[PDB]
């Protein structure tokens, strides 16, 4: 049937409206609860309603972070409401219902051994750099990127950050959790157990969806952390001494203590070889920026003029760009930006 609810309007003012919506089925779940999929009875709009339960005496860090930001790569959060067993309450985020992540489009692809084609690749990674250097500007780490939560539209090809439970604002001094991420897409740093971590973490998983897309399959795949550390260590060669020392300092077995280059499939892009390897640096500092990234030459085929989509529909949402955006080395503005 239907539901109406009071929902105070996410990002804007506490001014709590009535939003009524219908046909609700679950799209997933999770530790948090489970995550939905409804109608506006108002336009028709799909929304997608996030159910996460949540202790009174606090305050979800996701609901703050997702009120503060507003980028065309980041899934809007449009209301958020309470409907909770004494000292607890379940807080639903409702949000625009994106049809398509990355991995369902990346695994039909791999269901038929046939690579995704670079322009989506290089249009999906542009629009994840331009959200993480988004979230990276006010100091927000997603600590989770991974393809499931890389929202995608088929149509439009607009790519959208989905998850923030796992997104902290990293501050100085603060200790943070180390086992984070999805296994396949963790930093080395995490693996080490390091509690001083950078937003760079994040760049190590761009680097590990980009290879997962020019391959058709996970770069590092493991059991656990130490085995993921193997993964790495066979492709990325054995980490120095000033590089174990640029993460925090601890020692760990292995199956053996022993840098291979050709590693991606034929007629891979030269050009995104370069930028997946100055992604995936054992340095935390090494990484490029996701802005840094934006501006490499890997998406120029992107900044020309006369660049369209398959289905004849023109580039998507690339330029708007911000102040905010451009926090880290606003020169770069002219690349991200074309006169085009
Ligand atoms: O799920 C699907 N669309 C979908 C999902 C979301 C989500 C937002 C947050 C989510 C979450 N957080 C933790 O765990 N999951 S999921 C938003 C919009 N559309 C269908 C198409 C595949």
């Amino acid at each position: 049937k239907v539901t109406t609810v009071v929902a105070t309007p996410g990002q804007g003012p506490d001014r709590p409206q009535e939003v009524s919506y219908t046909d609700t089925k679950v799209i997933g779940n999770g530790s948090f609860g489970v995550v939905y999929q409804a109608k506006l009875c108002d336009s028709g709009e799909l929304v997608a309603i996030k159910k996460v339960l949540q202790d009174k005496r606090f305050k979800n860090r996701e609901l703050q972070i997702m009120r503060k930001l507003d980028h065309c790569n980041i899934v809007r959060l449009r209301y958020f409401f309470y409907s909770s067993k004494k000292d607890e309450v379940y807080l639903n985020l409702v949000l625009d219902y994106v049809p398509e992540t990355v991995y369902r489009v990346a695994r039909h692809y791999s269901r038929a051994k046939q690579t995704l084609p670079v322009i989506y690749v290089k249009l999906y990674m542009y629009q994840l750099f331009r959200s993480l250097a988004y979230i990276h500007s006010f100091g927000i780490c997603h600590r989770d990127i991974k393809p499931q939560n890389l929202l995608l539209d088929p149509d439009t090809a607009v790519l959208k950050l989905c998850d923030f439970g796992s997104a902290k604002q990293l501050v100085r001094g603060e200790p943070n959790v180390s086992y984070i991420c999805s296994r396949y897409y963790r930093a080395p740093e995490l693996i080490f157990g390091a509690t001083d971590y950078t937003s760079s973490i994040d760049v190590w998983s761009a680097g590990c969806v980009l290879a997962e897309l020019l391959l058709g399959q996970p770069i590092f795949p493991g059991d656990s952390g130490v085995d993921q550390l193997v993964e790495i260590i066979k492709v990325l060669g054995t980490p120095t001494r000033e590089q174990i020392r640029e993460m925090n300092p601890n020692y760990t077995e292995f199956k053996f203590p022993q840098p291979w280059t050709k590693v991606f499939r034929p007629r891979t892009p030269p050009e995104a070889i370069a930028l997946c390897s100055r992604l995936l640096e054992y340095t935390p500092t090494a990484r490029l920026t996701p802005l840094e990234a934006c501006a490499h030459s890997f998406f120029d085929e992107l900044r020309d003029p006369n660049v369209k989509l398959p289905n004849g529909r023109d580039t998507p949402a690339l330029f708007n760009f911000t102040t905010q955006e451009l926090s880290s080395n606003p020169p770069l503005a002219t690349i991200l930006i074309p006169p085009h």
